[PDB]
């Protein structure tokens, strides 16, 4: 009620100002006004008002304020006010009800003189022309000067308004932090001789704009706080799905955090096309509509990297073909270090076979669709004297060998890790799923791991740090080859340049110090099969669409696969005729493996129906490697390429094509269409340019490589035989970054096979104690417990010798 005068230090103006107590609001709530000379006398038309208002939390720029002139929410001029950018806006309002207030259409005006926006308060000084009467439709309002005083409203909020720099606009909810009105009476200091001068000060304006409504925002859930897990597994996919499973077995506590969204049916998700609405299937579900991810794959697939990923559940496994293969036990042999050979792996992969046995007819009526293509071919090889072989038993024979098309599928939709491995976790009450959470880095007190730092990439993930349960708890790296050694180099383990890179980063104050970075090899040894396309056409070739079978599907088709899980779309787009191996030795002594693929479509420049591309994997025994590295905003890059380096690799891709046209030598009616018949095969390959876009397989693997010689060393290997991150205590790496090569064919059965493997190792390793004072607690051969028994430090002694102190 009574005034109290406050001089405004920058303009010099003069307010008589009225108050809210700290009950009435928090941050605190100040109104003032500035009146002519004459205005304690007659009615003033105009004054000049002064607010100083409050942002709590959501503090930086938010929340809005309000006045209402002769008091009360309805009937009268509202005047609204609100930080955005760190200018301040204001726009006239008029309530009929106790609903949103519509704008002011009236010849009421405000233009500013001063304005403050910081993490407390956001203030204005600003100039009002004829806003001390008003008429809106039938409705007549106003305060008199002389009187002398007026009613005052006022209201606060929390959050700020929607578009909150386009004031015409704006979208508000009822005031949160407070509202309440004064009967605010006048005093000597409200009429000033100076005040003319005071309101020619009223030059500034401020910009505001429009543009549309804003997608920016993710809401997220912050962390539960006093909770924390045994295991913790970074992302579903082919190895993160399988080893969370294995884990929660045991009965520890296990947590699997994703980045992606819900992809399958069983487990929630809804991306469709059209036709399968009424069911609870979907794109990822289907066979026949796996090929679609490469026509319309956005937020499908991962953005901070150059190559192709899935972030969705099972990752890789929810995106691709489904191909399926009982592991050929010399991959393992040649590549991995011991306890990873062939005989120490067999049980793993039993194991694995009878989650996932795989099929060679993934129809369930029992055989197969538009296998003429595939005939061609078949029948063409078994007479140059190759062999069929049936890829999900004797896989040791892949020399002049074909097979039928096998695939990881159950009753004919999708099968593998998501259908199988994540279902039986799901039952468990240990275990437990976040989505749409991203991994930042994991938080380490020297080469012990405390917990994961997490950011939620969509609306329903989670914000801030999860913790291990302390001293045993242990964290498994399973986000992919990108993924992974993504993760890692922003945990600071990695190579010194990259560490840099992100220490130079917006990641940069937050980061762990140098003091404590671990050098290792990540990012090396990016490897990949080397992909070779060439073309034939035969009359007997039969052409299915598939890509608009998203659209406008073939309904005998369409209502035989919902009806009884059978027809084409139980079967890989393209439609994928046969698989053929063949082992070829070069001059330089190696053994190089090749793996062919052939799908009923068109490439390069040969058209669709009667065409048959046939790609050439070179895999095991290829020795050209490449490597991965970080933007400067933290984007994944292959900035070496991992193909055809050395000349022998390039001779045994020449040699297949040779070999695959004498092979096919005697066929009816065979054209080949690539390397057509006026060239060589050594011609073709050399026009082919090798580039990742032309020769990529998708199959990227090695960036954190398993061996026995530590990276710390001046050895090669990131990751242990029991796939623990070198320099660490608790943190393992399971997933395709820590093949040393790739194998002979897809990996995913590979990988799935290698997580079997690894859970048992990690659980059989035993559990971790702290060092007593005076231990050994790090250094560069340290392979023992990284964490002190407290109140006891790890400190640093030689430049070679960290004790517990
Ligand atoms: C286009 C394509 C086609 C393929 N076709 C075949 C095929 O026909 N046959 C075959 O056998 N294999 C195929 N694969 C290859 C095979 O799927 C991959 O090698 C396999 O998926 C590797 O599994 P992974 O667990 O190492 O990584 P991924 O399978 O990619 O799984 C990584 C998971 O971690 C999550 N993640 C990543 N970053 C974070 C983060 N920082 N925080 C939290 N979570 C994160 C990702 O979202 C993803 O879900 C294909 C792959 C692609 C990309
Ligand atoms: C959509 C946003 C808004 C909603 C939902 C809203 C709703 C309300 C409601 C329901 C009440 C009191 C309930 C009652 O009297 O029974 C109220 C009171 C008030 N409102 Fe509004 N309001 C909104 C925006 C504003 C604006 C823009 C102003 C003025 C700048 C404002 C100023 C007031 C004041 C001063 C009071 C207390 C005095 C009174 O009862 O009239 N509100 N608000
Ligand atoms: C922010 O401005 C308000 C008034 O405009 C002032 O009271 C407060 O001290 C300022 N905050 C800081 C940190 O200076
Ligand atoms: C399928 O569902 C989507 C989801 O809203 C809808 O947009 C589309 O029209 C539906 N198609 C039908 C019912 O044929
Ligand atoms: C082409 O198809 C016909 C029947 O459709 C078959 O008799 C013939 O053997 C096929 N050609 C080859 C090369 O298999
Ligand atoms: C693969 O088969 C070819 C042809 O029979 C033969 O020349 C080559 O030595 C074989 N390689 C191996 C490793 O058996
Ligand atoms: C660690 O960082 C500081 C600056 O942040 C730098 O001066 C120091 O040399 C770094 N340590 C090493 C070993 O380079
Ligand atoms: C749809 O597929 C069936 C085979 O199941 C075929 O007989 C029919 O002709 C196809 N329809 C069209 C329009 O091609
Ligand atoms: C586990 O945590 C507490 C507090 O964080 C610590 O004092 C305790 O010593 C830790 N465990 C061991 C075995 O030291
Ligand atoms: C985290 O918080 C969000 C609200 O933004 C919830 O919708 C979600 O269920 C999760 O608990
Ligand atoms: C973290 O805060 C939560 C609030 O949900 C409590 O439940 C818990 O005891 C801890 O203080
Ligand atoms: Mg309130
Ligand atoms: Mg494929
Ligand atoms: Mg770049
Ligand atoms: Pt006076
Ligand atoms: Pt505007
Ligand atoms: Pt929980
Ligand atoms: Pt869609
Ligand atoms: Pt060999
Ligand atoms: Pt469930
Ligand atoms: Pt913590
Ligand atoms: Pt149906
Ligand atoms: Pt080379
Ligand atoms: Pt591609
Ligand atoms: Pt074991
Ligand atoms: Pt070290």
């Amino acid at each position: 009620t009574a005034p109290k005068t406050f001089t405004h230090p920058d303009t010099g103006i003069v307010f008589n100002t009225w108050s809210a107590s700290d009950s009435q609001t928090k941050g605190g709530f100040t109104v003032g006004m500035a009146l002519p000379s004459n205005a304690l006398t007659t009615d003033a038309t105009e004054f000049i008002g002064y607010l100083e208002c409050s942002s709590a939390k959501n503090g930086a720029n938010s929340g809005w304020c309000g006045v209402s002139l002769r008091g009360a929410m309805t009937n009268n001029l509202l005047i609204t006010a609100w930080p955005s950018d760190g200018e301040v806006y204001t726009n006239l309002m008029f309530a009929t009800g106790y609903a949103m207030p519509k704008n002011y259409a009236g010849d009421a005006k405000i233009t500013q003189i001063a304005s403050s926006v910081n993490a407390t308060h956001f203030t204005l000084v600003f100039r009002c022309q004829n806003c001390l009467s008003w008429d809106q439709d039938g409705v007549t309002g106003g305060i008199s000067t002389s009187n002398k005083g007026a009613q005052l409203g006022w209201v606060q909020a929390f959050p700020s308004p929607g578009n909150p720099t386009c004031p015409t606009q704006i979208t508000l909810s009822q005031h949160d932090n407070g509202m309440g009105q004064w009967g605010a009476a006048f005093d000597s200091n409200i009429a000033n001789p100076s005040y003319t001068a005071w309101a020619a000060k009223a030059t500034k304006t401020v910009t505001g704009t429009c543009s549309g409504p804003v997608t920016t925002s993710i809401a997220a859930t912050p962390v539960p706080t006093g909770v924390s897990f045994d295991y913790i597994v970074v992302g579903g996919g082919a190895g993160g799905i399988p080893v969370a499973d294995k884990l929660s077995e045991s009965g520890k506590s296990v947590l699997l955090i994703e980045k992606g969204f819900a992809s399958t049916g069983e487990h929630g998700g809804t991306l469709k096309p059209e036709w399968l609405n009424n069911t609870s299937l979907t794109r990822f579900d289907v066979p026949g509509l796996c090929n679609q991810i490469w026509k319309d794959s956005d937020g499908i697939a991962c953005s901070d990297t150059d190559q192709m990923a899935g972030c969705v559940l099972g990752g890789g496994t929810a995106i691709n073909a489904g191909l399926w293969y009982k592991p050929y036990t010399k991959d393992w042999d040649y590549l991995f270090p011991s306890g990873w050979k062939g005989s120490d792996i067999a049980g793993a992969t039993s194991r694995a076979l009878s989650r996932i046995p795989g099929t060679t007819t993934p129809s369930q009526d029992g055989k197969r669709y538009l296998q003429q293509g595939f005939e061609v071919l078949a029948n063409g090889l078994k007479a140059s004297g190759w062999k069929e072989v049936d890829s999900l038993k004797d896989s040791e024979q892949k020399n002049r060998t074909f097979s039928h098309t096998s695939y990881m599928y159950i009753n004919g939709e999708r099968g593998g890790p998501l259908a199988t491995y994540l279902v039986s976790a799901k039952k468990r009450s240990n275990f437990k799923l976040w989505l749409n959470t991203a991994v930042k880095r994991v938080i380490r007190e020297g080469g012990h791991i405390t917990g994961v730092e997490v950011e939620a990439f969509r609306n329903g993930g989670y914000s801030g740090i999860i913790p291990v349960t302390n001293t045993t708890g242990r964290v498994v790296l399973s986000a992919g080859t990108f993924g992974s050694a993504k993760i890692l180099l922003r945990s600071g383990i990695g190579p010194k340049d990259q560490l840099e890179v992100v220490k130079a980063s917006a990641d940069g104050p937050t980061m762990v110090s140098n003091s404590s970075w671990i050098d290792l090899p990540v990012g090396h040894n990016l490897v990949d099969h080397t992909n070779t396309d060439t073309v034939i056409q035969h009359n007997n070739v039969t052409f299915y669409d598939f890509y608009k079978a998203w659209d406008n599907p073939n309904t005998t088709d369409m209502n035989l696969y919902l009806n009884g899980r059978s027809g084409i779309f139980a079967q890989a787009a393209p439609n994928i005729g046969p698989l053929f191996w063949e082992e070829i030795t070069g001059a330089d002594g190696i053994v190089r493996q090749l793996h062919w693929t052939a799908r009923v479509e068109g490439s390069f420049e040969t058209p669709d129906g009667y065409a048959m591309t046939m790609s050439q994997y070179l895999g095991r025994g290829a020795t050209s490697r490449g490597r991965m590295t970080l933007s400067p905003t933290l984007n994944t890059v292959v900035s070496d390429l991992p193909y055809l380096k050395d000349p022998n690799d390039k001779a045994a891709v020449v040699q297949g094509i040779v070999n695959l046209q004498k092979a096919l030598a005697n066929v009816k009616g065979l054209t080949w269409a690539y390397p057509s018949a006026n060239q060589t095969a050594a011609d073709f390959v050399d026009k082919q340019p090798v580039t990742y876009q032309s020769r990529r397989s998708n199959h990227w693997m090695g960036t954190n490589k398993m061996g026995t010689d530590d990276g710390r060393s001046g050895g090669t290997a990131v990751v242990d035989t029991n796939t623990r991150v070198y320099g660490t205590d608790n943190l393992y790496v399971v997933d395709a970054s820590i093949f040393p090569g790739v194998p002979t064919t897809n990996p995913t059965a590979y990988i799935v096979v290698a997580a079997e493997h690894a859970a048992a190792k990690i659980l059989a390793q035993p559990a971790n104690e702290a060092v007593p004072k005076w231990g050994w607690c790090g250094g560069p051969t340290y392979t023992g417990s990284q964490t002190c028994q407290a109140p006891y430090k790890c400190e640093k002694q030689n430049d070679w010798y960290w004790q517990c102190v």
